C-alpha cells in the first residue's frame, strides 16, 4: 500500500547543516558517492543520480542462507539498493578518506555478492518498532551489514559528504511516481 516494497524507484534524502539533501551517485568514471542539495529545489523526489531501486528485501534469518514478489520492508530487513543510472549497488567500500578515520566510504560496486552491498533498516524513533511495516516517508536508519556502521552524512570542509560512521543519521525513503 503506502509502504516501501520491492522493485521501488526511491530516492533517500536527509538534512546536513540544515540544507535537505539526496544520496546519490555517478556511476561510471566515478564509484564514490555524494549528496545532492534538493533544498527546496524539486518536490521530495530529486532528479536522476538519485534514484536506487530497492532490488531485493531479506530477513535477519534470510540473509544467514543467502550467503553462503513485491515483498513490503519491514524494519529489520537487509535490503541491497541498485543505483538506477549505473545499474551498480550502494555499498561500504574498504577506502577511508574522511576526516574521521573510523569511517567507511559508501559507493558503488558491480556485484552483489558477500555482504558488503546489504544494508538492514531500523526505525528512528519509538513511532516504530522491529517487524512493523516501514512506511513511505518514515525517518529510518541504514546499517551496514559489512562494517557495522550507519549510512551517515557529515558537512567537513563546507561541504556535505557521505560515509559509513559510528554517528547516525537519519534517512527518508521517498519513492518516485
Amino acid at each position: 500500500v503506502s509502504f516501501l516494497r520491492t522493485e521501488d524507484m526511491v530516492c533517500l534524502s536527509c538534512t546536513a547543516t540544515g540544507e535537505r539533501v539526496c544520496l546519490a551517485a555517478e556511476g561510471f568514471g566515478n564509484r564514490h558517492c555524494f549528496l545532492e542539495n534538493i533544498q527546496d529545489k524539486n518536490i521530495p523526489p530529486d532528479l536522476s543520480q538519485c534514484v536506487f531501486v530497492i532490488e531485493q528485501a531479506l530477513s535477519v534469518r534470510a540473509l544467514q542462507e543467502l550467503v553462503t514478489g513485491h515483498r513490503t520492508l519491514l524494519y529489520g530487513n537487509a535490503i541491497l539498493l541498485r543505483h538506477l543510472n549505473s545499474d551498480m549497488y550502494l555499498a561500504c567500500l574498504s577506502t577511508s578518506s574522511s576526516q574521521d578515520k573510523l569511517a567507511f566510504d559508501v559507493g558503488l560496486q558491480e556485484h552483489s555478492q558477500g555482504e558488503a552491498c546489504w544494508w538492514t533498516l531500523h526505525p528512528a524513533s519509538k513511532q516504530r518498532s522491529e517487524g512493523e511495516k516501514v512506511r513511505v516517508g518514515d525517518d529510518l536508519i541504514l546499517v551496514s551489514v559489512a562494517t557495522e556502521r550507519y549510512l551517515h552524512t557529515t558537512k567537513e570542509n563546507e561541504v556535505s559528504i557521505v560515509n559509513a560512521s559510528f554517528h547516525v543519521t537519519h534517512w527518508s525513503v521517498q519513492p518516485y511516481g
